């Protein structure tokens, strides 16, 4: 399947599935959560433990703006 984009006002953020496979090899960060996630994403998750919060406990990968958001 194919990278994702969230189309973030302020520039593209882009999701590359295959260094996450890579680097969280506990799958069950992202897979098998209950319901309600697809909707429940959002900029407070992004910024929070959906993305940038992750970033930040693991001690690698983008925690800084255009580090995440590219036009
Ligand atoms: C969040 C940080 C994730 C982690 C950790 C893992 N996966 Fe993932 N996966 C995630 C998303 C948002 C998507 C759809 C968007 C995309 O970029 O593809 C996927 C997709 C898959 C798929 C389908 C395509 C593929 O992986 O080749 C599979 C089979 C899959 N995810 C499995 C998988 C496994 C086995 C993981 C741990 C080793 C794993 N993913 C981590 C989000 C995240
Ligand atoms: C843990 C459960 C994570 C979540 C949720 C998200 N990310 Fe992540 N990401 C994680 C790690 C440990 C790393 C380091 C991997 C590396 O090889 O450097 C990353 C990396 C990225 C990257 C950079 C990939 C690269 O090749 O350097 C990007 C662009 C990225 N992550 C974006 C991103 C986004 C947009 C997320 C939410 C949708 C997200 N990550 C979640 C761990 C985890
Ligand atoms: C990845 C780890 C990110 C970092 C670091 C920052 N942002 Fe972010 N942001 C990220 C995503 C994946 C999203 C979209 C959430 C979604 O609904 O899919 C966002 C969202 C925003 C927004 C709102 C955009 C919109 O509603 O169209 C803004 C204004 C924004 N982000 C700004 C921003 C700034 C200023 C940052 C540094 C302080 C920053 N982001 C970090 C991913 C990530
Ligand atoms: C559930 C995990 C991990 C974060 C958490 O603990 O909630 C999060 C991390 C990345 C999140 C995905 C990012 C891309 C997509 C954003 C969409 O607007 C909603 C569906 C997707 C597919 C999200 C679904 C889900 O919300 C994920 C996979």
């Amino acid at each position: 399947a194919d990278d994702i984009v969230l189309k973030a006002k302020n520039g593209d953020v882009k999701f590359p599935h295959k260094a996450h496979q890579k680097a969280v090899p506990d799958c069950k960060k992202c897979h098998e959560k209950g319901p309600g996630k697809i909707e429940g994403f959002g900029k407070e998750m992004a910024h929070g433990k959906g993305c940038k919060g992750c970033h930040e406990e693991n001690k690698k990968g983008p925690t800084k703006c255009g580090e995440c958001h590219k036009k």
